[PDB]
């Protein structure tokens, strides 16, 4: 990144200011009790009406807003605490305290920060102890592009007040210090909308490693807060720190909020999991279902399902009740919605192509008025349903084309072909044999797409376009380099042929050289040598040289490319169906009226304690290999 | 390695000066003080005028120059010391002490190494400690074939100085001890120039183990010595420490010495990196630009880029400002000149397309006038360009050609042909057909060279280098072992056909019945057994097994060792184009004058300390990854 000014500066880039920065940088004290001296004498001489204002200027940065305060403790020495408590004693007789420990920083990239966002920082819990008690602002908002970036590699995003600061640094000292202290609001809301439970879900990382004090801050926090003002809290996007965790994939993160018991009574009414009995491996438990089903706008199963920018969706959707209400609405509803999409969809290829094959050739039942027009209506069902999610679709198409978004085109341009071709044979036109039998071509062709989400034959349809997406396509600007280069190079060999016999060389014209380069490559070529050029030598020369090169190394080496690519997919095969099905239910759904919807809600009403009412989900879970660790070492 | 003459030797290969080397070696006190007796009294009873002289010639091997001294120390035994104390002692009486310690060996492969440079080998601190307090040389230069080899197999090198053969061997006490001493020369040169830093770069390894004595002894030396005239010292081959260390790929050396920041001032300015300020993730530093950048002659960016004998460019090229200068160059003016280098050749290869085309068959405006001079300009433009290249470069290629120096000729071989082509069609010649085709297929060919440098094509063209190389080549010795023997063992059995229908044997001959066997093997061939022969199952019998051999077993053999050469690079193609695009860069340097590259020269003036004013570099770097690891542990 880039800021153009840096925070603390001691090159320069190539008098009694100059000396106070040179003093509490290398911890003079002696030199620094001489300078105040000359300062503190230097107030009077010419006037006595501006003492407050004039002792401010001569010890801040008229560039940056830095204080002096703050260069004595950007540079940590072993002579720290020594240099603090004279600064502050010095502004006790100039009754300037109140403003000489709440400046911050003028510059549009640093605004906003104090004193106080410093030595915490530092790691000085015995300085940041003295600025408290002494008035420093525990609700300062560190402003600007360095605390406020637009990408995690261009500053430090850490929820820009000094409670934060210390929440995302590891250092619970100094979050017990503050939340004791009856100024700091807890529930203050910085620039983003993030409170302190976004900033942490935005610090956390994605998998679990071995120290996890991001997760032991969340418990802490939230358990000493007592409510639930920091949990319904959303942002500016409309975000809870529940949903804040599903979009980013934070798997480690959204585990824990979502199972969260207490146990304890005076604590047990901020959980989210209520175990009702446990007999060994067997355990009943209840499960918030507040912002999880999909009954609200932005839900988390809505989130995580449709989450392209992440990688960890199998983790996710492995989760205690988003795996049970993704499997209950497949059970009810959506199973049967896939099995009668398979039904009219293939009735609808038979009755293309038994008006494509049967067609008038030269002369131009209530069976036969039926397929007809459901032709005409179903093609427009799809150009409707198809033509609204393609421009309610954003055009960074590289996440979600792996295997989603590629269908919603194929069949909308084998809906089109089909409207095209009765406008084109109605009217007056001869072009619709050119759009009815590639549109029956590729309505055949979109079989596959009922091949999703099962465990045989799921992976299928990922092979087809990994190979034709990051195998053929970039191979193409190999090959079409030796087609041309050898396609102008053969052609020009061949001598203009005595008048009759068209046969007499197969190479004659540029078009007819790339048609058998094409089978040379393939294996459906000939080496044929009668030839008749003035260099038949030279002409079997590079004729063996395209199928040494083409066929012998250029053909193999796509065949070791695309095995690669199919191996790849075939160990992360059990992956591939489990989401291919997860978006076939929610689509599903969206289809569903809001009357029949209201029928499948799964939920029951709660009494977890006084007013208070929630939806639950009841599911039972066994336990078996989970259930034998656990009692062998209890009697090792 | 052989010496021919062993540096000592106790094994015999099939009377008082041989009995004192069988007293120093063994360890006999009283047997070595009867026989020192011996030679006391045997000095006076013919001459009084030749003392110091005849005490020495006693006591010296005179076939290598081994005193009795050096015997005692090569051979280490528990009763070592007591025999220095005699033999040091024994001189003092004879006062031939001076001439005693400072003696060496006249041997060539042996010379100029003392009793200093055995003691300090054998770790005899103590030994080693009396003969520098009783006067031995501390600057001692063993010379010699095997303290000076030529490959790091036939001999030993640290350095030639005592000195460094503590430093080598891993033992500071005696560094501390020599470097105290007022007498020591640290800055001496050896014969290759080297002092006590380059001799620790050629001794040190060129990844990261357990322990690193090396990067120890480099830091403990060069403190010491608080200054930079070890670091400006230039060898024979005109050196540094510093460009030693990306001459030889020493990349743990490297990274140490170019990221080197000491914190403590007055030992500060032998620093070169400098930290401006830091706030958790995010650090801004100041790193020196001495020898690095490309404005002098033999520079360390220059250096590593082309590296051919190394196998750590990627390691080495990451580096603290090493990876910053190669991105700054390509998004200055590496970019323009590599998109305008894409635009001109791909005009020149239509051009030449175009005019192959559309030749004068029989008979024989402004952008025709425009095309034809493009290519008569173009073509000798490379033809100087890429001449040089291949004139300016070494016989030795196996590690240049592996995909850089293979395009320095292809592209040269193909502007040649272009200006044949002009000489033979426009003189009297019919043979410019035969040069302009080919000049034009492998002018399309060469269109691979600018899929190079980008992370999805930049291994394409290092698979089709490596398995034509490694594989096909290799390969071709055992195909014409089975195409030379089946081709005239088949042409042999075919008996020479009635006078007309020349189709009644394809093997008619031998360069026939090539042409169908090499059909026979790609599968473009046919088993036909009609073939007019005196023996029909006998070659029935050798066709099929020809079959057999060759497409079945040996062609199947080649796809599965090109097979292993596609998937090598596909495991290394992260590594492949960061290297190309490497080269790339400071190849378009080299072609800009000096006040265009004057403009594009990076770097400002800094001011370290009093009289140090270096060219810097401002790199902000943010680290996550390593941020989140640290802070975890302090507070565990
Ligand atoms: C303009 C357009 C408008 C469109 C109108 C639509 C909009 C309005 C829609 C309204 C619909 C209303 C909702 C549906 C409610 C029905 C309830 C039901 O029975 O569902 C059930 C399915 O029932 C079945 O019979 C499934 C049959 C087997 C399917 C096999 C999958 C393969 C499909 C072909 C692929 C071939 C692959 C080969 C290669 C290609 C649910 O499943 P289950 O059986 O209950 O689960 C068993 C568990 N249990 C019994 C314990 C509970
Ligand atoms: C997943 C998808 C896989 C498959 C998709 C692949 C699809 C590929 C399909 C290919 C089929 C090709 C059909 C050709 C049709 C005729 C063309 C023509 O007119 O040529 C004419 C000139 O011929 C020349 O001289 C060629 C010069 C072209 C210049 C190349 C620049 C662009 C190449 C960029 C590449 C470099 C990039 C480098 C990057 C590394 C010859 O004309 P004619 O034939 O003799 O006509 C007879 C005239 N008559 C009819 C009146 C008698
Ligand atoms: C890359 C891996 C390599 C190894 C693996 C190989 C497999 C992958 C390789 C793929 C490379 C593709 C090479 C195709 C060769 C075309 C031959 C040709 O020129 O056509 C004809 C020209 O016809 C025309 O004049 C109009 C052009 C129509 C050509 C359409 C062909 C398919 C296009 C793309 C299909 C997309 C499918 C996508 C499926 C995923 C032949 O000419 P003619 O009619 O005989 O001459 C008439 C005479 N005249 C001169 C008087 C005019
Ligand atoms: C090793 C892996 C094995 C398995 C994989 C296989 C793939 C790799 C294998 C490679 C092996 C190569 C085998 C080629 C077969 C030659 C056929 C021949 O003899 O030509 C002709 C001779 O014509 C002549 O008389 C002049 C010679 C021209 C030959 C040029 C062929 C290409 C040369 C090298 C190209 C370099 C390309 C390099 C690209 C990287 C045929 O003879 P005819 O004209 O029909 O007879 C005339 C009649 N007469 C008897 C009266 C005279
Ligand atoms: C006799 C012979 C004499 C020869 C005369 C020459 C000698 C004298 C020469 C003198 C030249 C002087 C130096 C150049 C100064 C220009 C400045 C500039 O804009 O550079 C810029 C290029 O900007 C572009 O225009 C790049 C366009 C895209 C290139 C894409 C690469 C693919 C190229 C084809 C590959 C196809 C692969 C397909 C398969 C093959 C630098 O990049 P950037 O944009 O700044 O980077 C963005 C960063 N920034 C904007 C934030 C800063
Ligand atoms: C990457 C590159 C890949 C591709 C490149 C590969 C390129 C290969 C290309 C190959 C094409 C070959 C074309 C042949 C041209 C004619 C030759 C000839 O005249 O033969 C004659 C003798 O025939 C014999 O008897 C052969 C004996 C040769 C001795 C071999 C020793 C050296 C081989 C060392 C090997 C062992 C080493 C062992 C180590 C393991 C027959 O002549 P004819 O045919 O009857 O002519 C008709 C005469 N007339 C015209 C007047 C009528
Ligand atoms: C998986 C769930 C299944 C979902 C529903 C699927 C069920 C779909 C079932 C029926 C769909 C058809 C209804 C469309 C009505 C119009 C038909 C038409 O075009 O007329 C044709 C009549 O038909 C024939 O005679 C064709 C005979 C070959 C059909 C092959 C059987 C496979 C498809 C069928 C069975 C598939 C069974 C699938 C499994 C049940 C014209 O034929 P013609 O007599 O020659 O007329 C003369 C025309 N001429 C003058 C130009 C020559
Ligand atoms: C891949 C794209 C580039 C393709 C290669 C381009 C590079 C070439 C670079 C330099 C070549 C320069 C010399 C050739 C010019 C004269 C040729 C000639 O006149 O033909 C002669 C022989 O015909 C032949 O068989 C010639 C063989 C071609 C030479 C290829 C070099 C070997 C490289 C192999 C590597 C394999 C390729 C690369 C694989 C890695 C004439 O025979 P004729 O026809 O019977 O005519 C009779 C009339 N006349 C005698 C009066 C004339
Ligand atoms: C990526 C950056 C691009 C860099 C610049 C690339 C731009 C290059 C643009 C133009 C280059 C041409 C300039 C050279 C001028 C001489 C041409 C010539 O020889 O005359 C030919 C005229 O031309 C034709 O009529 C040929 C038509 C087929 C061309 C196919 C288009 C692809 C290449 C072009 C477009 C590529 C576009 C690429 C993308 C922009 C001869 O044809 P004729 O009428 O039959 O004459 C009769 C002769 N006869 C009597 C013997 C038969
Ligand atoms: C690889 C390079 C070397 C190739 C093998 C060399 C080694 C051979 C070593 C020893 C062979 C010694 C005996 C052969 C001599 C007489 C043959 C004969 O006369 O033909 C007879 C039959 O023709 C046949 O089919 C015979 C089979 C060939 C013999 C191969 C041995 C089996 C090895 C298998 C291993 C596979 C090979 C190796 C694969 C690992 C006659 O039949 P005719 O033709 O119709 O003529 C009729 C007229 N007449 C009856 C009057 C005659
Ligand atoms: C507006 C039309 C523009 C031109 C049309 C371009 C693309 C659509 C046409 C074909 C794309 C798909 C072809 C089907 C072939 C293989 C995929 C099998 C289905 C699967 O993946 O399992
Ligand atoms: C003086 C001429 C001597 C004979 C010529 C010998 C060799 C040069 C000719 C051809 C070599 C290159 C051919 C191109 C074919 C495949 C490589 C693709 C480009 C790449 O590598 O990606
Ligand atoms: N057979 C249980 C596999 O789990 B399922 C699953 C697991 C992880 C991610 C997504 C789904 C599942 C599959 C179909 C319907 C509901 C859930
Ligand atoms: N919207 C018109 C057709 O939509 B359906 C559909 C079309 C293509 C892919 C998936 C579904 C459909 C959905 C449920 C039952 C029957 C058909
Ligand atoms: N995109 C960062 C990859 O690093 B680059 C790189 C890393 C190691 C070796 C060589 C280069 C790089 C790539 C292009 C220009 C400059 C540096
Ligand atoms: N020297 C004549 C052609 O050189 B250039 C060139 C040609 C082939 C490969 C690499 C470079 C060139 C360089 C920069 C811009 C345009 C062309
Ligand atoms: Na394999």
């Amino acid at each position: 990144p880039v800021f153009s000014k840096p925070m603390d500066s001691n090159i320069r880039q190539c008098r009694l200011k100059k000396r106070i920065f040179a003093a509490v940088s290398e911890g003079c004290v002696e030199e620094l009790v001489e300078l105040l001296v000359e300062l503190q004498e230097l107030c009077r001489r010419r006037h006595d009406e501006d003492v407050p204002d004039f002792l401010m200027h001569k010890l801040t940065a008229s560039d940056t807003g830095k204080t002096c305060l703050m260069k004595a403790l950007l540079n940590i020495n072993p002579n720290t605490k020594e240099i603090v408590r004279i600064l502050l004693a010095f502004a006790e007789e100039n009754d300037i305290l109140g403003r000489f420990i709440n400046a911050e920083y003028t510059e549009e990239a640093y605004e906003g920060q104090t004193a106080l966002n410093i030595a915490i920082e530092r790691r000085q819990g015995d300085i940041a102890a003295l600025l408290i008690a002494a008035g420093a602002d525990v609700n300062a908002h560190a402003k600007g592009a360095f605390f406020n970036p637009k990408y995690q590699h261009e500053g430090f995003y850490f929820g820009e007040t000094p409670l934060a600061l210390a929440a995302c640094t590891n250092q619970p000292e100094i979050v017990q210090l503050l939340m004791e202290h009856e100024q700091t609001d807890i529930t203050s809301r910085d620039s983003r909308g993030n409170n302190i439970l976004h900033a942490l879900v935005t610090v956390a990382e994605d998998f679990k490693t071995q120290n996890d004090f991001v997760k032991r801050m969340y418990d802490m926090i939230l358990l000493r807060s007592g409510n639930w003002e920091l949990e319904t809290t959303r942002n500016n996007d409309g975000l809870t720190p529940l949903q804040l965790a599903a979009k980013m994939g934070k798997a480690e993160i959204l585990k824990y909020i979502l199972s969260r018991e207490i146990k304890e009574k005076r604590l047990r009414s901020l959980s989210r999991k209520f175990t009702d009995w446990a007999y060994g491996p067997v355990s009943s438990s209840l499960y918030d279902l507040t912002n999880v089903d999909t009954t609200t706008d932005n839900s988390v199963l809505e989130i995580t399902v449709y989450n392209t920018n992440i990688d960890n969706r199998h983790e996710m959707l492995t989760l205690e009740p988003l795996h049970t209400l993704l499997h209950m609405k497949w059970k009810k509803f959506a199973k049967h919605m896939f099995f009668l999409s398979f039904c009219f969809y293939f009735f609808y290829n038979i009755t293309l192509t038994l008006v494509s094959y049967y067609r008038p050739r030269e002369e131009e039942g209530w069976l036969q008025l039926l397929g007809r027009m459901f032709v005409l209506i179903w093609a427009m069902c799809i150009s409707v349903k198809e033509g609204i999610a393609i421009f309610l679709l954003r055009p960074s198409d590289l996440q979600s084309i792996l295997s989603d978004a590629w269908f919603h085109f194929v069949f909308f341009i084998q809906a089109v072909l089909v409207i095209l071709s009765v406008f084109l044979y109605l009217f007056a036109y001869k072009e619709y044999l050119a759009c009815l039998v590639l549109a029956m071509a590729l309505g055949w062709a979109n079989m596959l797409y009922y091949t999703r989400g099962f465990q045989s034959m799921g992976m299928y349809s990922v092979m087809i376009q990994k190979v034709i997406l990051h195998d053929v396509l970039k191979f193409l600007f190999v090959y079409i380099v030796f087609l041309l280069g050898f396609g102008v190079a053969l052609a020009s060999l061949i001598e203009k042929c005595p008048k009759d016999n068209k046969d007499c060389s197969s190479y004659g014209s540029f078009s007819d050289a790339v048609l058998e380069l094409f089978k040379l490559t393939i294996g459906l070529g000939d080496l044929n040598i009668q030839q008749n050029s003035k260099y038949p030598i030279l002409f079997l020369f590079l004729l063996i040289t395209y199928v040494i090169l083409t066929f012998v190394l250029l053909l193999n080496m796509l065949i070791a490319l695309m095995g690669e690519t199919v191996e790849n997919v075939s160990k992360e095969s059990e992956r591939i169906w489990r989401l291919q099905r997860a978006r076939t239910i929610l689509e599903f759904e969206k289809m569903l009226p809001e009357w029949l919807r209201s029928r499948f809600r799964m939920g029951e009403l709660c009494k977890v304690a006084e007013d208070d009412f929630r939806l639950c989900l009841r599911i039972n879970e066994v336990k078996w290999t989970e259930w034998k660790t656990h009692v062998s070492f209890l009697n090792e």
